[PDB]
């Protein structure tokens, strides 16, 4: 189950963990995707309050300012490790990556999402 939100999730965690690893030189604690899933179920409706909503066509540039309120500091792999947020990490990619790292945070949202539909 949650098999596509798998990828995607194992894809935002290497990206970040190899950024934040080498920006810091601090060292990544265990990943737990159970505990980060239930960070980002609190998230999005955050996101999508304070931003917009969150679709399959949100604009990129309202999903870049989603990454500037993400805080690592949340999340099991970074747990009260440094300040960084989502955009710190986007910030250091190329410019082909940084792109590719928009779609996957704005799915593994979307995924995140279906997850919570309301009564
Ligand atoms: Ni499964």
């Amino acid at each position: 189950h949650m098999d596509k939100l798998r990828v995607l999730y194992d894809e935002f965690v290497t990206i970040s963990k190899d950024n934040l690893e080498r920006e810091t030189g601090l060292s990544a604690s265990d990943v737990d995707m159970d505990f980060d899933l239930n960070i980002f179920m609190t998230l999005v409706p955050v996101l999508a309050a304070a931003v917009c909503a969150i679709t399959p066509t949100i604009e990129d540039d309202k999903i870049v300012t989603m990454m500037k309120y993400c805080s690592y500091q949340s999340f099991s792999f970074w747990f009260l490790k440094s300040g960084a947020v989502v955009k710190s990490v986007y910030n250091k990619l190329d410019y082909v990556k940084k792109e590719k790292f928009v779609a996957t945070f704005r799915d593994m949202l979307l995924n995140v999402q279906t997850l919570i539909s309301l009564n």
